[PDB]
């Protein structure tokens, strides 16, 4: 299996938990700092990052009554410059670039309380897939299935419905959805991080998807695995290995990684394109720091890239 190195370029540094890079609309660069506490609380915060200085500006630091939020992941609207930021303890909010946010759902359509949330990705028909490898949102007790299996996956369509689509995976992670050339959404890509497994399930409307199938594996005998995840335009996936120090490339069939790329860190957590550039924004654990190199190509086109009123 090939092994790249490419030239890493630190972007700004010091961000507990440094996770969920996103861009959203206006070409803005948002992370979020899952780790950052309060007296023993958590009291994670959502960060813009001008990329010209590498300087900080915390825009939000989520809290619903008293309770503080762990953000860990993020995905740019496309009708509107709004970020939607999957939660460990709040869920799934809203957040706007002024910093206002709102709580999306304590429960799903089945009435039964949401989970904490890790992260999330459009699909081009504006459904959002998302990952929760954490127990029910505050104010119940803070867990995670890192041992047992009670992660679930939600689906939040375009008609404001949170649908569970599944359940029984040890830790859920990094979520991607795969597109046929037309747009359509064709298969959903699940990391279910200490199995070192990637799942895979067959889409076949919003909120609807069936044959599950392990999709690839992920190397190594470390602690941890596959974090993170997205497509470039040729449909590869680039995979966040915690704990490997490598990003795994797979081809648009999965299986075992068609190549691997070395990280100056051990801990690589999650990545994303910078919009029309060859440019991935990597966020990592070992420093809590943001860094960026140059991928052999461009990135698939986020949901929020993609135009409602676009003829062709
Ligand atoms: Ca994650
Ligand atoms: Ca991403």
């Amino acid at each position: 299996i090939p092994v790249i190195e490419p030239l890493f370029t630190k972007v700004t540094e010091d961000i507990p938990g440094a996770e969920g890079p996103v861009f959203d609309k206006n070409g803005d660069f948002y992370i979020v700092a899952p780790e950052v506490e309060v007296n023993g609380k958590p009291a994670g915060e959502i960060l813009r990052i001008d990329l010209k200085t590498g300087k900080k500006t915390v825009i939000c630091k989520p809290e619903v009554n008293g309770y503080g939020g762990i953000p860990a992941g993020c995905q740019c609207d496309r009708d509107a410059n709004q970020l939607f930021v999957a939660d460990m303890r709040l869920g799934l909010l809203v957040v706007q670039t002024d910093g206002t946010f709102e709580e999306i759902a304590k429960k799903d359509s089945e009435g039964r309380r949401m989970q904490g949330c890790d992260d999330c990705a459009f699909d081009y028909e504006g459904n959002l897939w998302i990952t929760a490898p954490a127990g029910e949102v505050a104010p119940a007790d803070y867990t995670r299935s890192m041992q047992e299996k009670f992660g679930s996956i939600y689906c939040f369509t375009t008609d404001g419905q949170m649908i569970q689509v599944d359940t029984a995976f040890q830790f859920p992670n990094g979520i991607a959805v795969r597109h046929m050339n037309d747009g359509r959404p064709y298969q959903l890509i699940v990391a279910e991080t200490p199995t070192k497994k990637l799942w895979s399930y067959d889409i076949k409307g919003p909120a609807k998807i069936e044959n599950k199938k392990v999709w690839g594996h992920i190397p190594g005998t470390h602690e941890g695995g596959a974090n993170g995840m997205d497509f470039d335009e040729d449909n590869n996936l680039l995979v966040a290995n915690w704990g490997s120090s490598h990003i795994e490339v797979f081809g648009p069939d999965g299986g075992q990684p068609k190549m691997r790329i070395r990280c100056p860190f051990e801990k690589p957590s999650n990545l994303h394109f910078k919009p029309q550039t060859k440019t991935i924004f990597v966020t990592e654990h070992e420093n809590n720091a943001v860094w960026k190199f140059e991928w052999q190509r461009n990135g698939k086109k986020q949901y929020c890239e993609t135009l409602k009123f676009g003829i062709f």
